[PDB]
């Protein structure tokens, strides 16, 4: 079998490890540099949770997500993942707080909620409101997000992928023997084509009308003067829904401080609009948030850095066939929450490619959410 992947985020390189584990011939194809900034996969970390809030649905995916990123950890030796721990923070009916529970309860993970009182003495670090709750996890943690990028398209070269970087796709179109797609320099060929073009993904497949919304967020680095009370031990990754919006952090690590960034909001753009610059008032916000919650953490500012998530509608993932072409898959819509799964979503999209169907449970990440 071929296939050719079109995109090299963290989607289309589990994608490519994924077939090329398989056996199948991958070509992989990137308009840009290997392990570029301009998209949504770029970083040192991202967090991964397993008592979902968005909704119960994901846990046994990120739970499979999981067991492929121990997977990949072994074969290609690099360091992926630190399990830390987790903390939500939020009044008791926010949903980062609902949402962890009824995911917990559903498939019967440990976790513990604690009042104001019994959260500044567990974690000293956060400063709450009185009438704000914790919602505590012991398998959340850290994935070193550049390492399992690397690993995915270094495994897949062990098993024979070729990944072609420079090179934009203009389309595609099936031939009669598969698929044809069509590059900025000449065409390729293959059975298959896996479509994960993240925030470009209403360009390429323009024809879909897919209802994805591309936003520009900010994360910032600081620098305590106390570093060592922000370190893992004593301060696992955490997300916190506060009157000043939602926001989420790591604990303090070496060349990377505390890392902060927002999730809501963020300015509507496109790649080429995107706002690449981060003012001294955006800086000052998030450091302003930042000290509030955690005071101390912000002595100095290191590091700005922008970034884009691209939305659905209803905050949830699509995954599925193209609708008139069954050669083609595609993965979209992430929503600022798709790089735990990357490794389970390179699986179901290997699905789709080559069987037309998965046993993996991503029905629900299908296009018929969505139709009127
Ligand atoms: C600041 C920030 C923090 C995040 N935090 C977390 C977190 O803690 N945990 C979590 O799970 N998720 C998090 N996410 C979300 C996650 O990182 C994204 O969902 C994930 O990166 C999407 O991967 P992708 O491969 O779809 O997209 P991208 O990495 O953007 O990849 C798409 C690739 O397709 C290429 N391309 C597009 N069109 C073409 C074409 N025509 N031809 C050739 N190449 C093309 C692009 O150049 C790009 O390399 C975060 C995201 C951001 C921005
Ligand atoms: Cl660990
Ligand atoms: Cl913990
Ligand atoms: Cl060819
Ligand atoms: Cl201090
Ligand atoms: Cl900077
Ligand atoms: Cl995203
Ligand atoms: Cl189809």
């Amino acid at each position: 079998a071929t296939v050719i992947v079109v995109g090299l985020g963290i989607m289309g390189s589990a994608t490519a490890w994924a077939l090329a584990r398989r056996g199948v011939r991958v070509v992989g194809l990137e308009q840009y540099a290997p392990f570029h900034a301009l998209g949504s996969s770029h970083g040192k970390t991202r967090i991964i949770r397993e008592a979902y809030f968005e909704s119960p649905e994901y846990v046994p995916l990120v739970q499979r997500a999981y067991e492929l990123w121990d997977e990949l950890g072994e074969r290609t030796g690099r360091r992926l993942l630190r399990v830390t721990g987790g903390v939500s923070i939020g009044r008791l009916d926010s949903p980062f707080i609902v949402g962890a529970r009824e995911s917990a309860q559903r498939h019967g993970l440990a976790h513990e909620l604690l009042d104001a009182q019994e959260a500044r003495k567990r974690f000293p670090v956060l400063a709450l409101p009185d009438d704000f709750v914790a919602l505590v996890e012991g398998r959340a943690g850290i994935l070193f997000a550049e390492e399992c990028w690397r690993a995915f398209c270094e495994d897949a070269v062990r098993h024979g992928a070729e990944l072609r970087f420079g090179v934009r796709v203009h389309g595609f179109a099936p031939d009669g023997e598969g698929m044809t797609v069509e590059t900025e320099s000449g065409r390729l060929r293959a059975d298959r084509v896996v479509v994960t073009a993240g925030p470009w993904s209403t360009t390429l497949l323009a024809d879909l009308g897919l209802p994805l919304e591309v936003r520009r967020v900010l994360v910032v680095h600081v620098q305590p003067d106390d570093p060592t009370r922000f370190r893992p031990e004593v301060l696992p990754i955490f997300i916190m829904d506060v009157p000043e919006g939602e926001y989420y952090g790591f604990p303090f690590l070496p060349d990377q401080g505390v890392k902060f960034g927002r999730h809501d909001d963020g300015e509507v753009c496109t790649p080429e609009s995107v706002r690449r610059t981060v003012t001294d008032d955006e800086v000052r916000w998030m450091t302003g948030v930042l000290q509030r919650y955690l005071p101390g953490a912000a002595r100095e500012v290191l590091m700005t850095v922008t970034c884009l998530y691209t939305m659905t509608p209803d905050r949830h993932f699509m995954i599925d066939r193209h609708p008139e072409w069954p050669q083609v898959v595609f993965a979209a819509g992430f929503s600022g929450h798709g790089f735990k799964f990357a490794s389970v979503m390179g699986e179901a999209l290997a699905d789709l490619a080559l069987e037309g169907a998965s046993r993996l449970p991503i029905g629900f990440l299908s296009f018929r959410r969505l139709a009127k």
